């Protein structure tokens, strides 16, 4: 198994475009290794974790309740809404919407949640307000993913995303209950099987969120580690290529095999 940085560089050689990577120690926050750490990449659906961090932060501030039920209508439904499209009559709670956004990548759920906070500009404000002056959300779904043509809109860097994710999952920017809730949602991801999960040994813990565009881009953010406990944050982004989805997925899975085999 190639060394992880060797493998990242090889992935980029085979795919074209750029591959960005970072691995942080969860406890300490130290950067363990990286490639293109400060370069921008489209977030795609990886932003949905950040969105639910902002929602949880409002819960912690007494401004939102996870049990608050949101009714919506057919005209709110956008592409790739596998959970929300099934709840037109009953609606969904805020907590259900975060579960759908994170675990199923549901786009209408993400839009509804963005509305709760006032839109993409307000998510960017949340990020700024937690010390992430890099990451930006500009668009709603489905414009955001299924292709962000490479502007700086809707981008992050590997290090900004990793850093921000660690600040949401550890420390005290969220309460203990909210930090746990966020990681629970990510552990329950159902749509990232072909990625890091494909390389994960029995007994490990992973909490993740993936992203994709039709053409060009892919990504994943994760907290993972052996023995049931996450101990590192890994962020991988891909953009700018003409590679197939199967090729993007395989290269992420192969990067994952390297980082597990060298753990
Ligand atoms: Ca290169």
């Amino acid at each position: 198994h190639p060394e992880t940085l060797v493998k990242v560089k090889d992935a980029e050689d085979q795919l074209g475009g750029r591959v960005g990577y970072i691995e942080l120690d969860l406890a300490s926050g130290k950067i363990l290794e990286s490639f293109r750490p400060e370069e921008r990449f489209p977030m795609m659906s990886t932003f949905k974790v950040l969105l639910c961090g902002a929602v949880l932060s409002r819960v912690d501030a007494g401004q939102e309740q996870l049990g608050r039920r949101i009714h919506y209508s057919q005209n709110d439904l956008v592409e790739y809404s596998p959970v929300t499209e099934k709840h037109l009559t009953d609606g969904m709670t805020v907590g259900e919407l975060c579960s759908a956004a994170i675990t199923m990548s549901d786009n209408t759920a993400a839009n509804l949640l963005l509305t709760t906070i006032g839109g993409p500009k307000e998510l960017t404000a949340f990020l700024h307000n937690m010390g992430d002056h890099v990451t930006r959300l500009d668009s709603w779904e489905p414009e955001l993913n299924e292709a962000i043509p490479n502007d700086e809109r809707d981008t992050t860097t590997p290090v900004a995303m990793a850093t921000t994710l660690r600040k949401l999952l550890t420390g005290e920017l969220l309460t203990a209950a909210s930090r746990q809730q966020l990681i629970d949602w990510m552990e329950a991801d159902k749509v990232a099987g072909p990625l890091l999960r494909s390389a994960l040994p029995a007994g490990w813990f992973i909490a993740d969120k993936s992203g994709a565009s039709e053409r060009g881009s892919r990504g994943i953010i994760a907290a993972l580690g052996p023995d049931g406990k996450p101990s590192r944050i890994v962020v991988i982004y891909m953009t700018g290529s003409q590679a197939t989805m199967d090729e993007r997925n395989r290269q992420i899975a192969e990067i994952g095999a390297s980082l597990i085999k060298h753990w």
